């Protein structure tokens, strides 16, 4: 797999250094001089170039590679001209990140294969951690269902998962602890509860609410 | 619950609409007259004022909001100013956003309780999706257990789960399986393994790229 | 029928111009406050608003205009939202000025009805002209067959029109003879061609240079 | 023919390309680096010069021209020292395209053998089919004579030209009908006429108006 990321902001920077670290080859290309000189030694091959002009994209060998990632996301012009220039050179996934809804509806239009919210999405999630201090991180299975990594609390202490009614009462899985930098996969009943550490929980998104609330 | 948003960004502004979705006062505060205007709806009070300045941050009220989110990302004199501001009006909790590496180091010696990373953050969960295709979302539970949720190949078509020794060999558990829009919660030994959907799995991180690479 | 014409410059200026000296109904919208004052008298409404901004838009009543012209050729970032909201909007005709071809792509692929590119037509025509002086303004019929209304030479003096085989040799008919400010139209066999005045002919593409060089 | 084309915008790039097609000789001359460089494989020689200094208009040998057209239209003072500097060097023809009415009285002093609005004449084109809909391109001949190719309606199908008294009532020569991608050319009583094709007439201006109307 051959990955080009086209602009190197604090997004499209962060592809290149995790992409690089796992062994890929990344082409780096950004506008900015000085992006590039920093970015140099996170790349594979860091260029200097405008991504919407055809011929400067053409003679970054970019029909080679089957990932181009457009982090661009302050540059409307900018990031519809590079994926619609992508499109017309058959690159067979694109993936850009967006600024704003109407930018998400014109990327939809000219072929964009995934669309991305980086502010939006982290900001959602850090919004339902303001919400309730209980969660740390969740991720939604669906609409109605989700996984909760919880925060014990002062009564949930020395309390066996047997004495907690998730499964009856609650409807919840109880599906992993972690202590102390120790994470228990899958506990037996029972286990006693620490402090104020992680807990795992699986069940419906109503389900987990009553859970925090009466426990 | 008072929350205060200073900086109506990409991310600050999904904070605000996401707080105010969920029924709580939300103030919005930016030095931006356009971008105020635009989230007046979206907020319980909308103020145009510069944060930098204590005496426009104490017209606002602001030592009555328990958390205070300087969603400010792109000046580090714009944001670290503002929380040795609210640092010194003892605001009990204040998130920053911050913008590299020695942004977070200053933010961290001044009193920030938490700092957040959002395209960082974003970056790297995203890169783990270009890397390997058959993730689709995935939760760090700790450095060496995750939880992710795969996709569902060709070769795992009209699969029972008892067929597939996750279990046994690769010392994984199945959580939940989503089929076209109905997810099945905890499914129970067997379970015939659809088309290409929603497959969520726990264990080890060495252990889930066993999996995917052998089946 | 009210026509909306969006961005007042050379192009959208002379619109507003030309559609209100035949007796119609303009909105003439301008983010620029000096070009609404001056087409002010020149629109039966003038109004001074941003496109890209979909309340502003909604402020203007543009859902009651048939006909909408986005007259932004330089930004296409501007002209490429302002077309996405009016289609949104559900606008019957939108005529958008483009810029370049990959403008014209994007215009396309989000539902521009009519797509205009006036110096590229212009420089088109003009180039006919320097390429050969004889011409003085043509019309494309088809790809190959066109109106070319001619200027008359020096050995076309006292020349009768039964005297040119334009009909028999050359393939092409005479439609009409302009004669200092008098224009005779359809002429019959046979009339005296003047000096160097208009001269409309009618034929093959390839017949009617034949026609210049020939005679 | 040898032709220079001063500045490469969109009307004046048209040019070049248009005459380079047609296999002449064009020198385009521009100030900005980026547009010589586009535009360097559609001109015969493409040179980075400010038009408005001497020394670099006689580096150019500007004096072998029979033709230059000076496609400023933006900058007055650029557009004006310019056609002063070639009239002071005794260019056969100079075609400048104007800016305003005001440009083109400055032009017309200094002696601009032909003043070109690209955009002025292209808007009053386009308010034409705007206000009536069933013309598609006209050209206009005279003050009160002009050959319009109108668009076929739904009641002049399946109808001759016999039936339709153009040239007895409304004092009007159908001149020829185009149907699906064929032309015909003068056709002879009577043709059936088809479909919303092309139609081209001639006539006087209000004799084309009154049957459009009526028919
Ligand atoms: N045409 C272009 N071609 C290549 N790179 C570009 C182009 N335009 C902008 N860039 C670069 O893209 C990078 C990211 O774009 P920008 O800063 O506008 O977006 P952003 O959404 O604010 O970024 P981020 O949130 O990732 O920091 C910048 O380093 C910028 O120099
Ligand atoms: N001193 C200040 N007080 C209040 N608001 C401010 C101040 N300085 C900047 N802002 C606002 O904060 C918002 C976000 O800041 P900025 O755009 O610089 O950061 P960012 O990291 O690029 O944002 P995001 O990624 O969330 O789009 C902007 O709307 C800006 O106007
Ligand atoms: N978002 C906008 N909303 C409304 N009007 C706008 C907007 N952006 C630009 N305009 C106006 O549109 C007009 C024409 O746009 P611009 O000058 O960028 O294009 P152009 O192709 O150079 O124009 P022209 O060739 O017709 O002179 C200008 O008067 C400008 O102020
Ligand atoms: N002194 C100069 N000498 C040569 N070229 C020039 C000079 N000044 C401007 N130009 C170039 O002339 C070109 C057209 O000028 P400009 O963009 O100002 O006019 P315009 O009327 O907006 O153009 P168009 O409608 O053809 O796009 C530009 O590429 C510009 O760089
Ligand atoms: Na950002
Ligand atoms: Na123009």
């Amino acid at each position: 797999k051959q990955f080009a990321v086209i602009g190197l902001g604090r997004f499209g920077g962060s592809i290149c250094k995790e992409l690089h670290r796992m062994g890929h080859e990344v082409l780096a290309v950004d506008i900015n001089e000085e992006k590039v000189n920093a970015y140099a030694s996170y790349a594979t091959h860091a260029v200097i170039a405008n991504a919407t002009e055809e011929n400067e994209l053409l003679s970054l060998g970019i029909r080679n590679f089957e990932y181009v990632i457009v982090a661009i996301g302050a540059n409307i012009q900018a990031s519809t001209l590079t994926t619609l220039l992508l499109k017309e050179l058959d690159i067979p996934n694109i993936w850009v990140k967006a600024q704003n809804y109407y930018h998400h509806k014109v990327l939809e239009k000219i072929g964009a294969d995934r669309i991305i919210h980086p502010e939006k999405d982290m900001g959602v999630k850090i919004a339902q951690s303001l919400s309730d201090e209980n969660v740390l991180n969740y991720i939604d299975l669906s609409d109605e269902y989700s996984i909760v990594e919880l925060l014990a609390t002062r009564k949930l202490d020395s309390k066996s998962i047997i004495d907690l009614n998730v499964r009856a009462k609650y409807g919840c899985t109880i599906l992993a602890i972690k202590h102390h930098g120790d994470i228990c996969l899958s506990p037996a009943p029972e286990d006693i509860i620490r402090e104020q550490d992680c807990l795992v929980i699986m069940g419906h998104k109503k389900d987990i609410k009553r859970f925090e609330n009466e426990g």
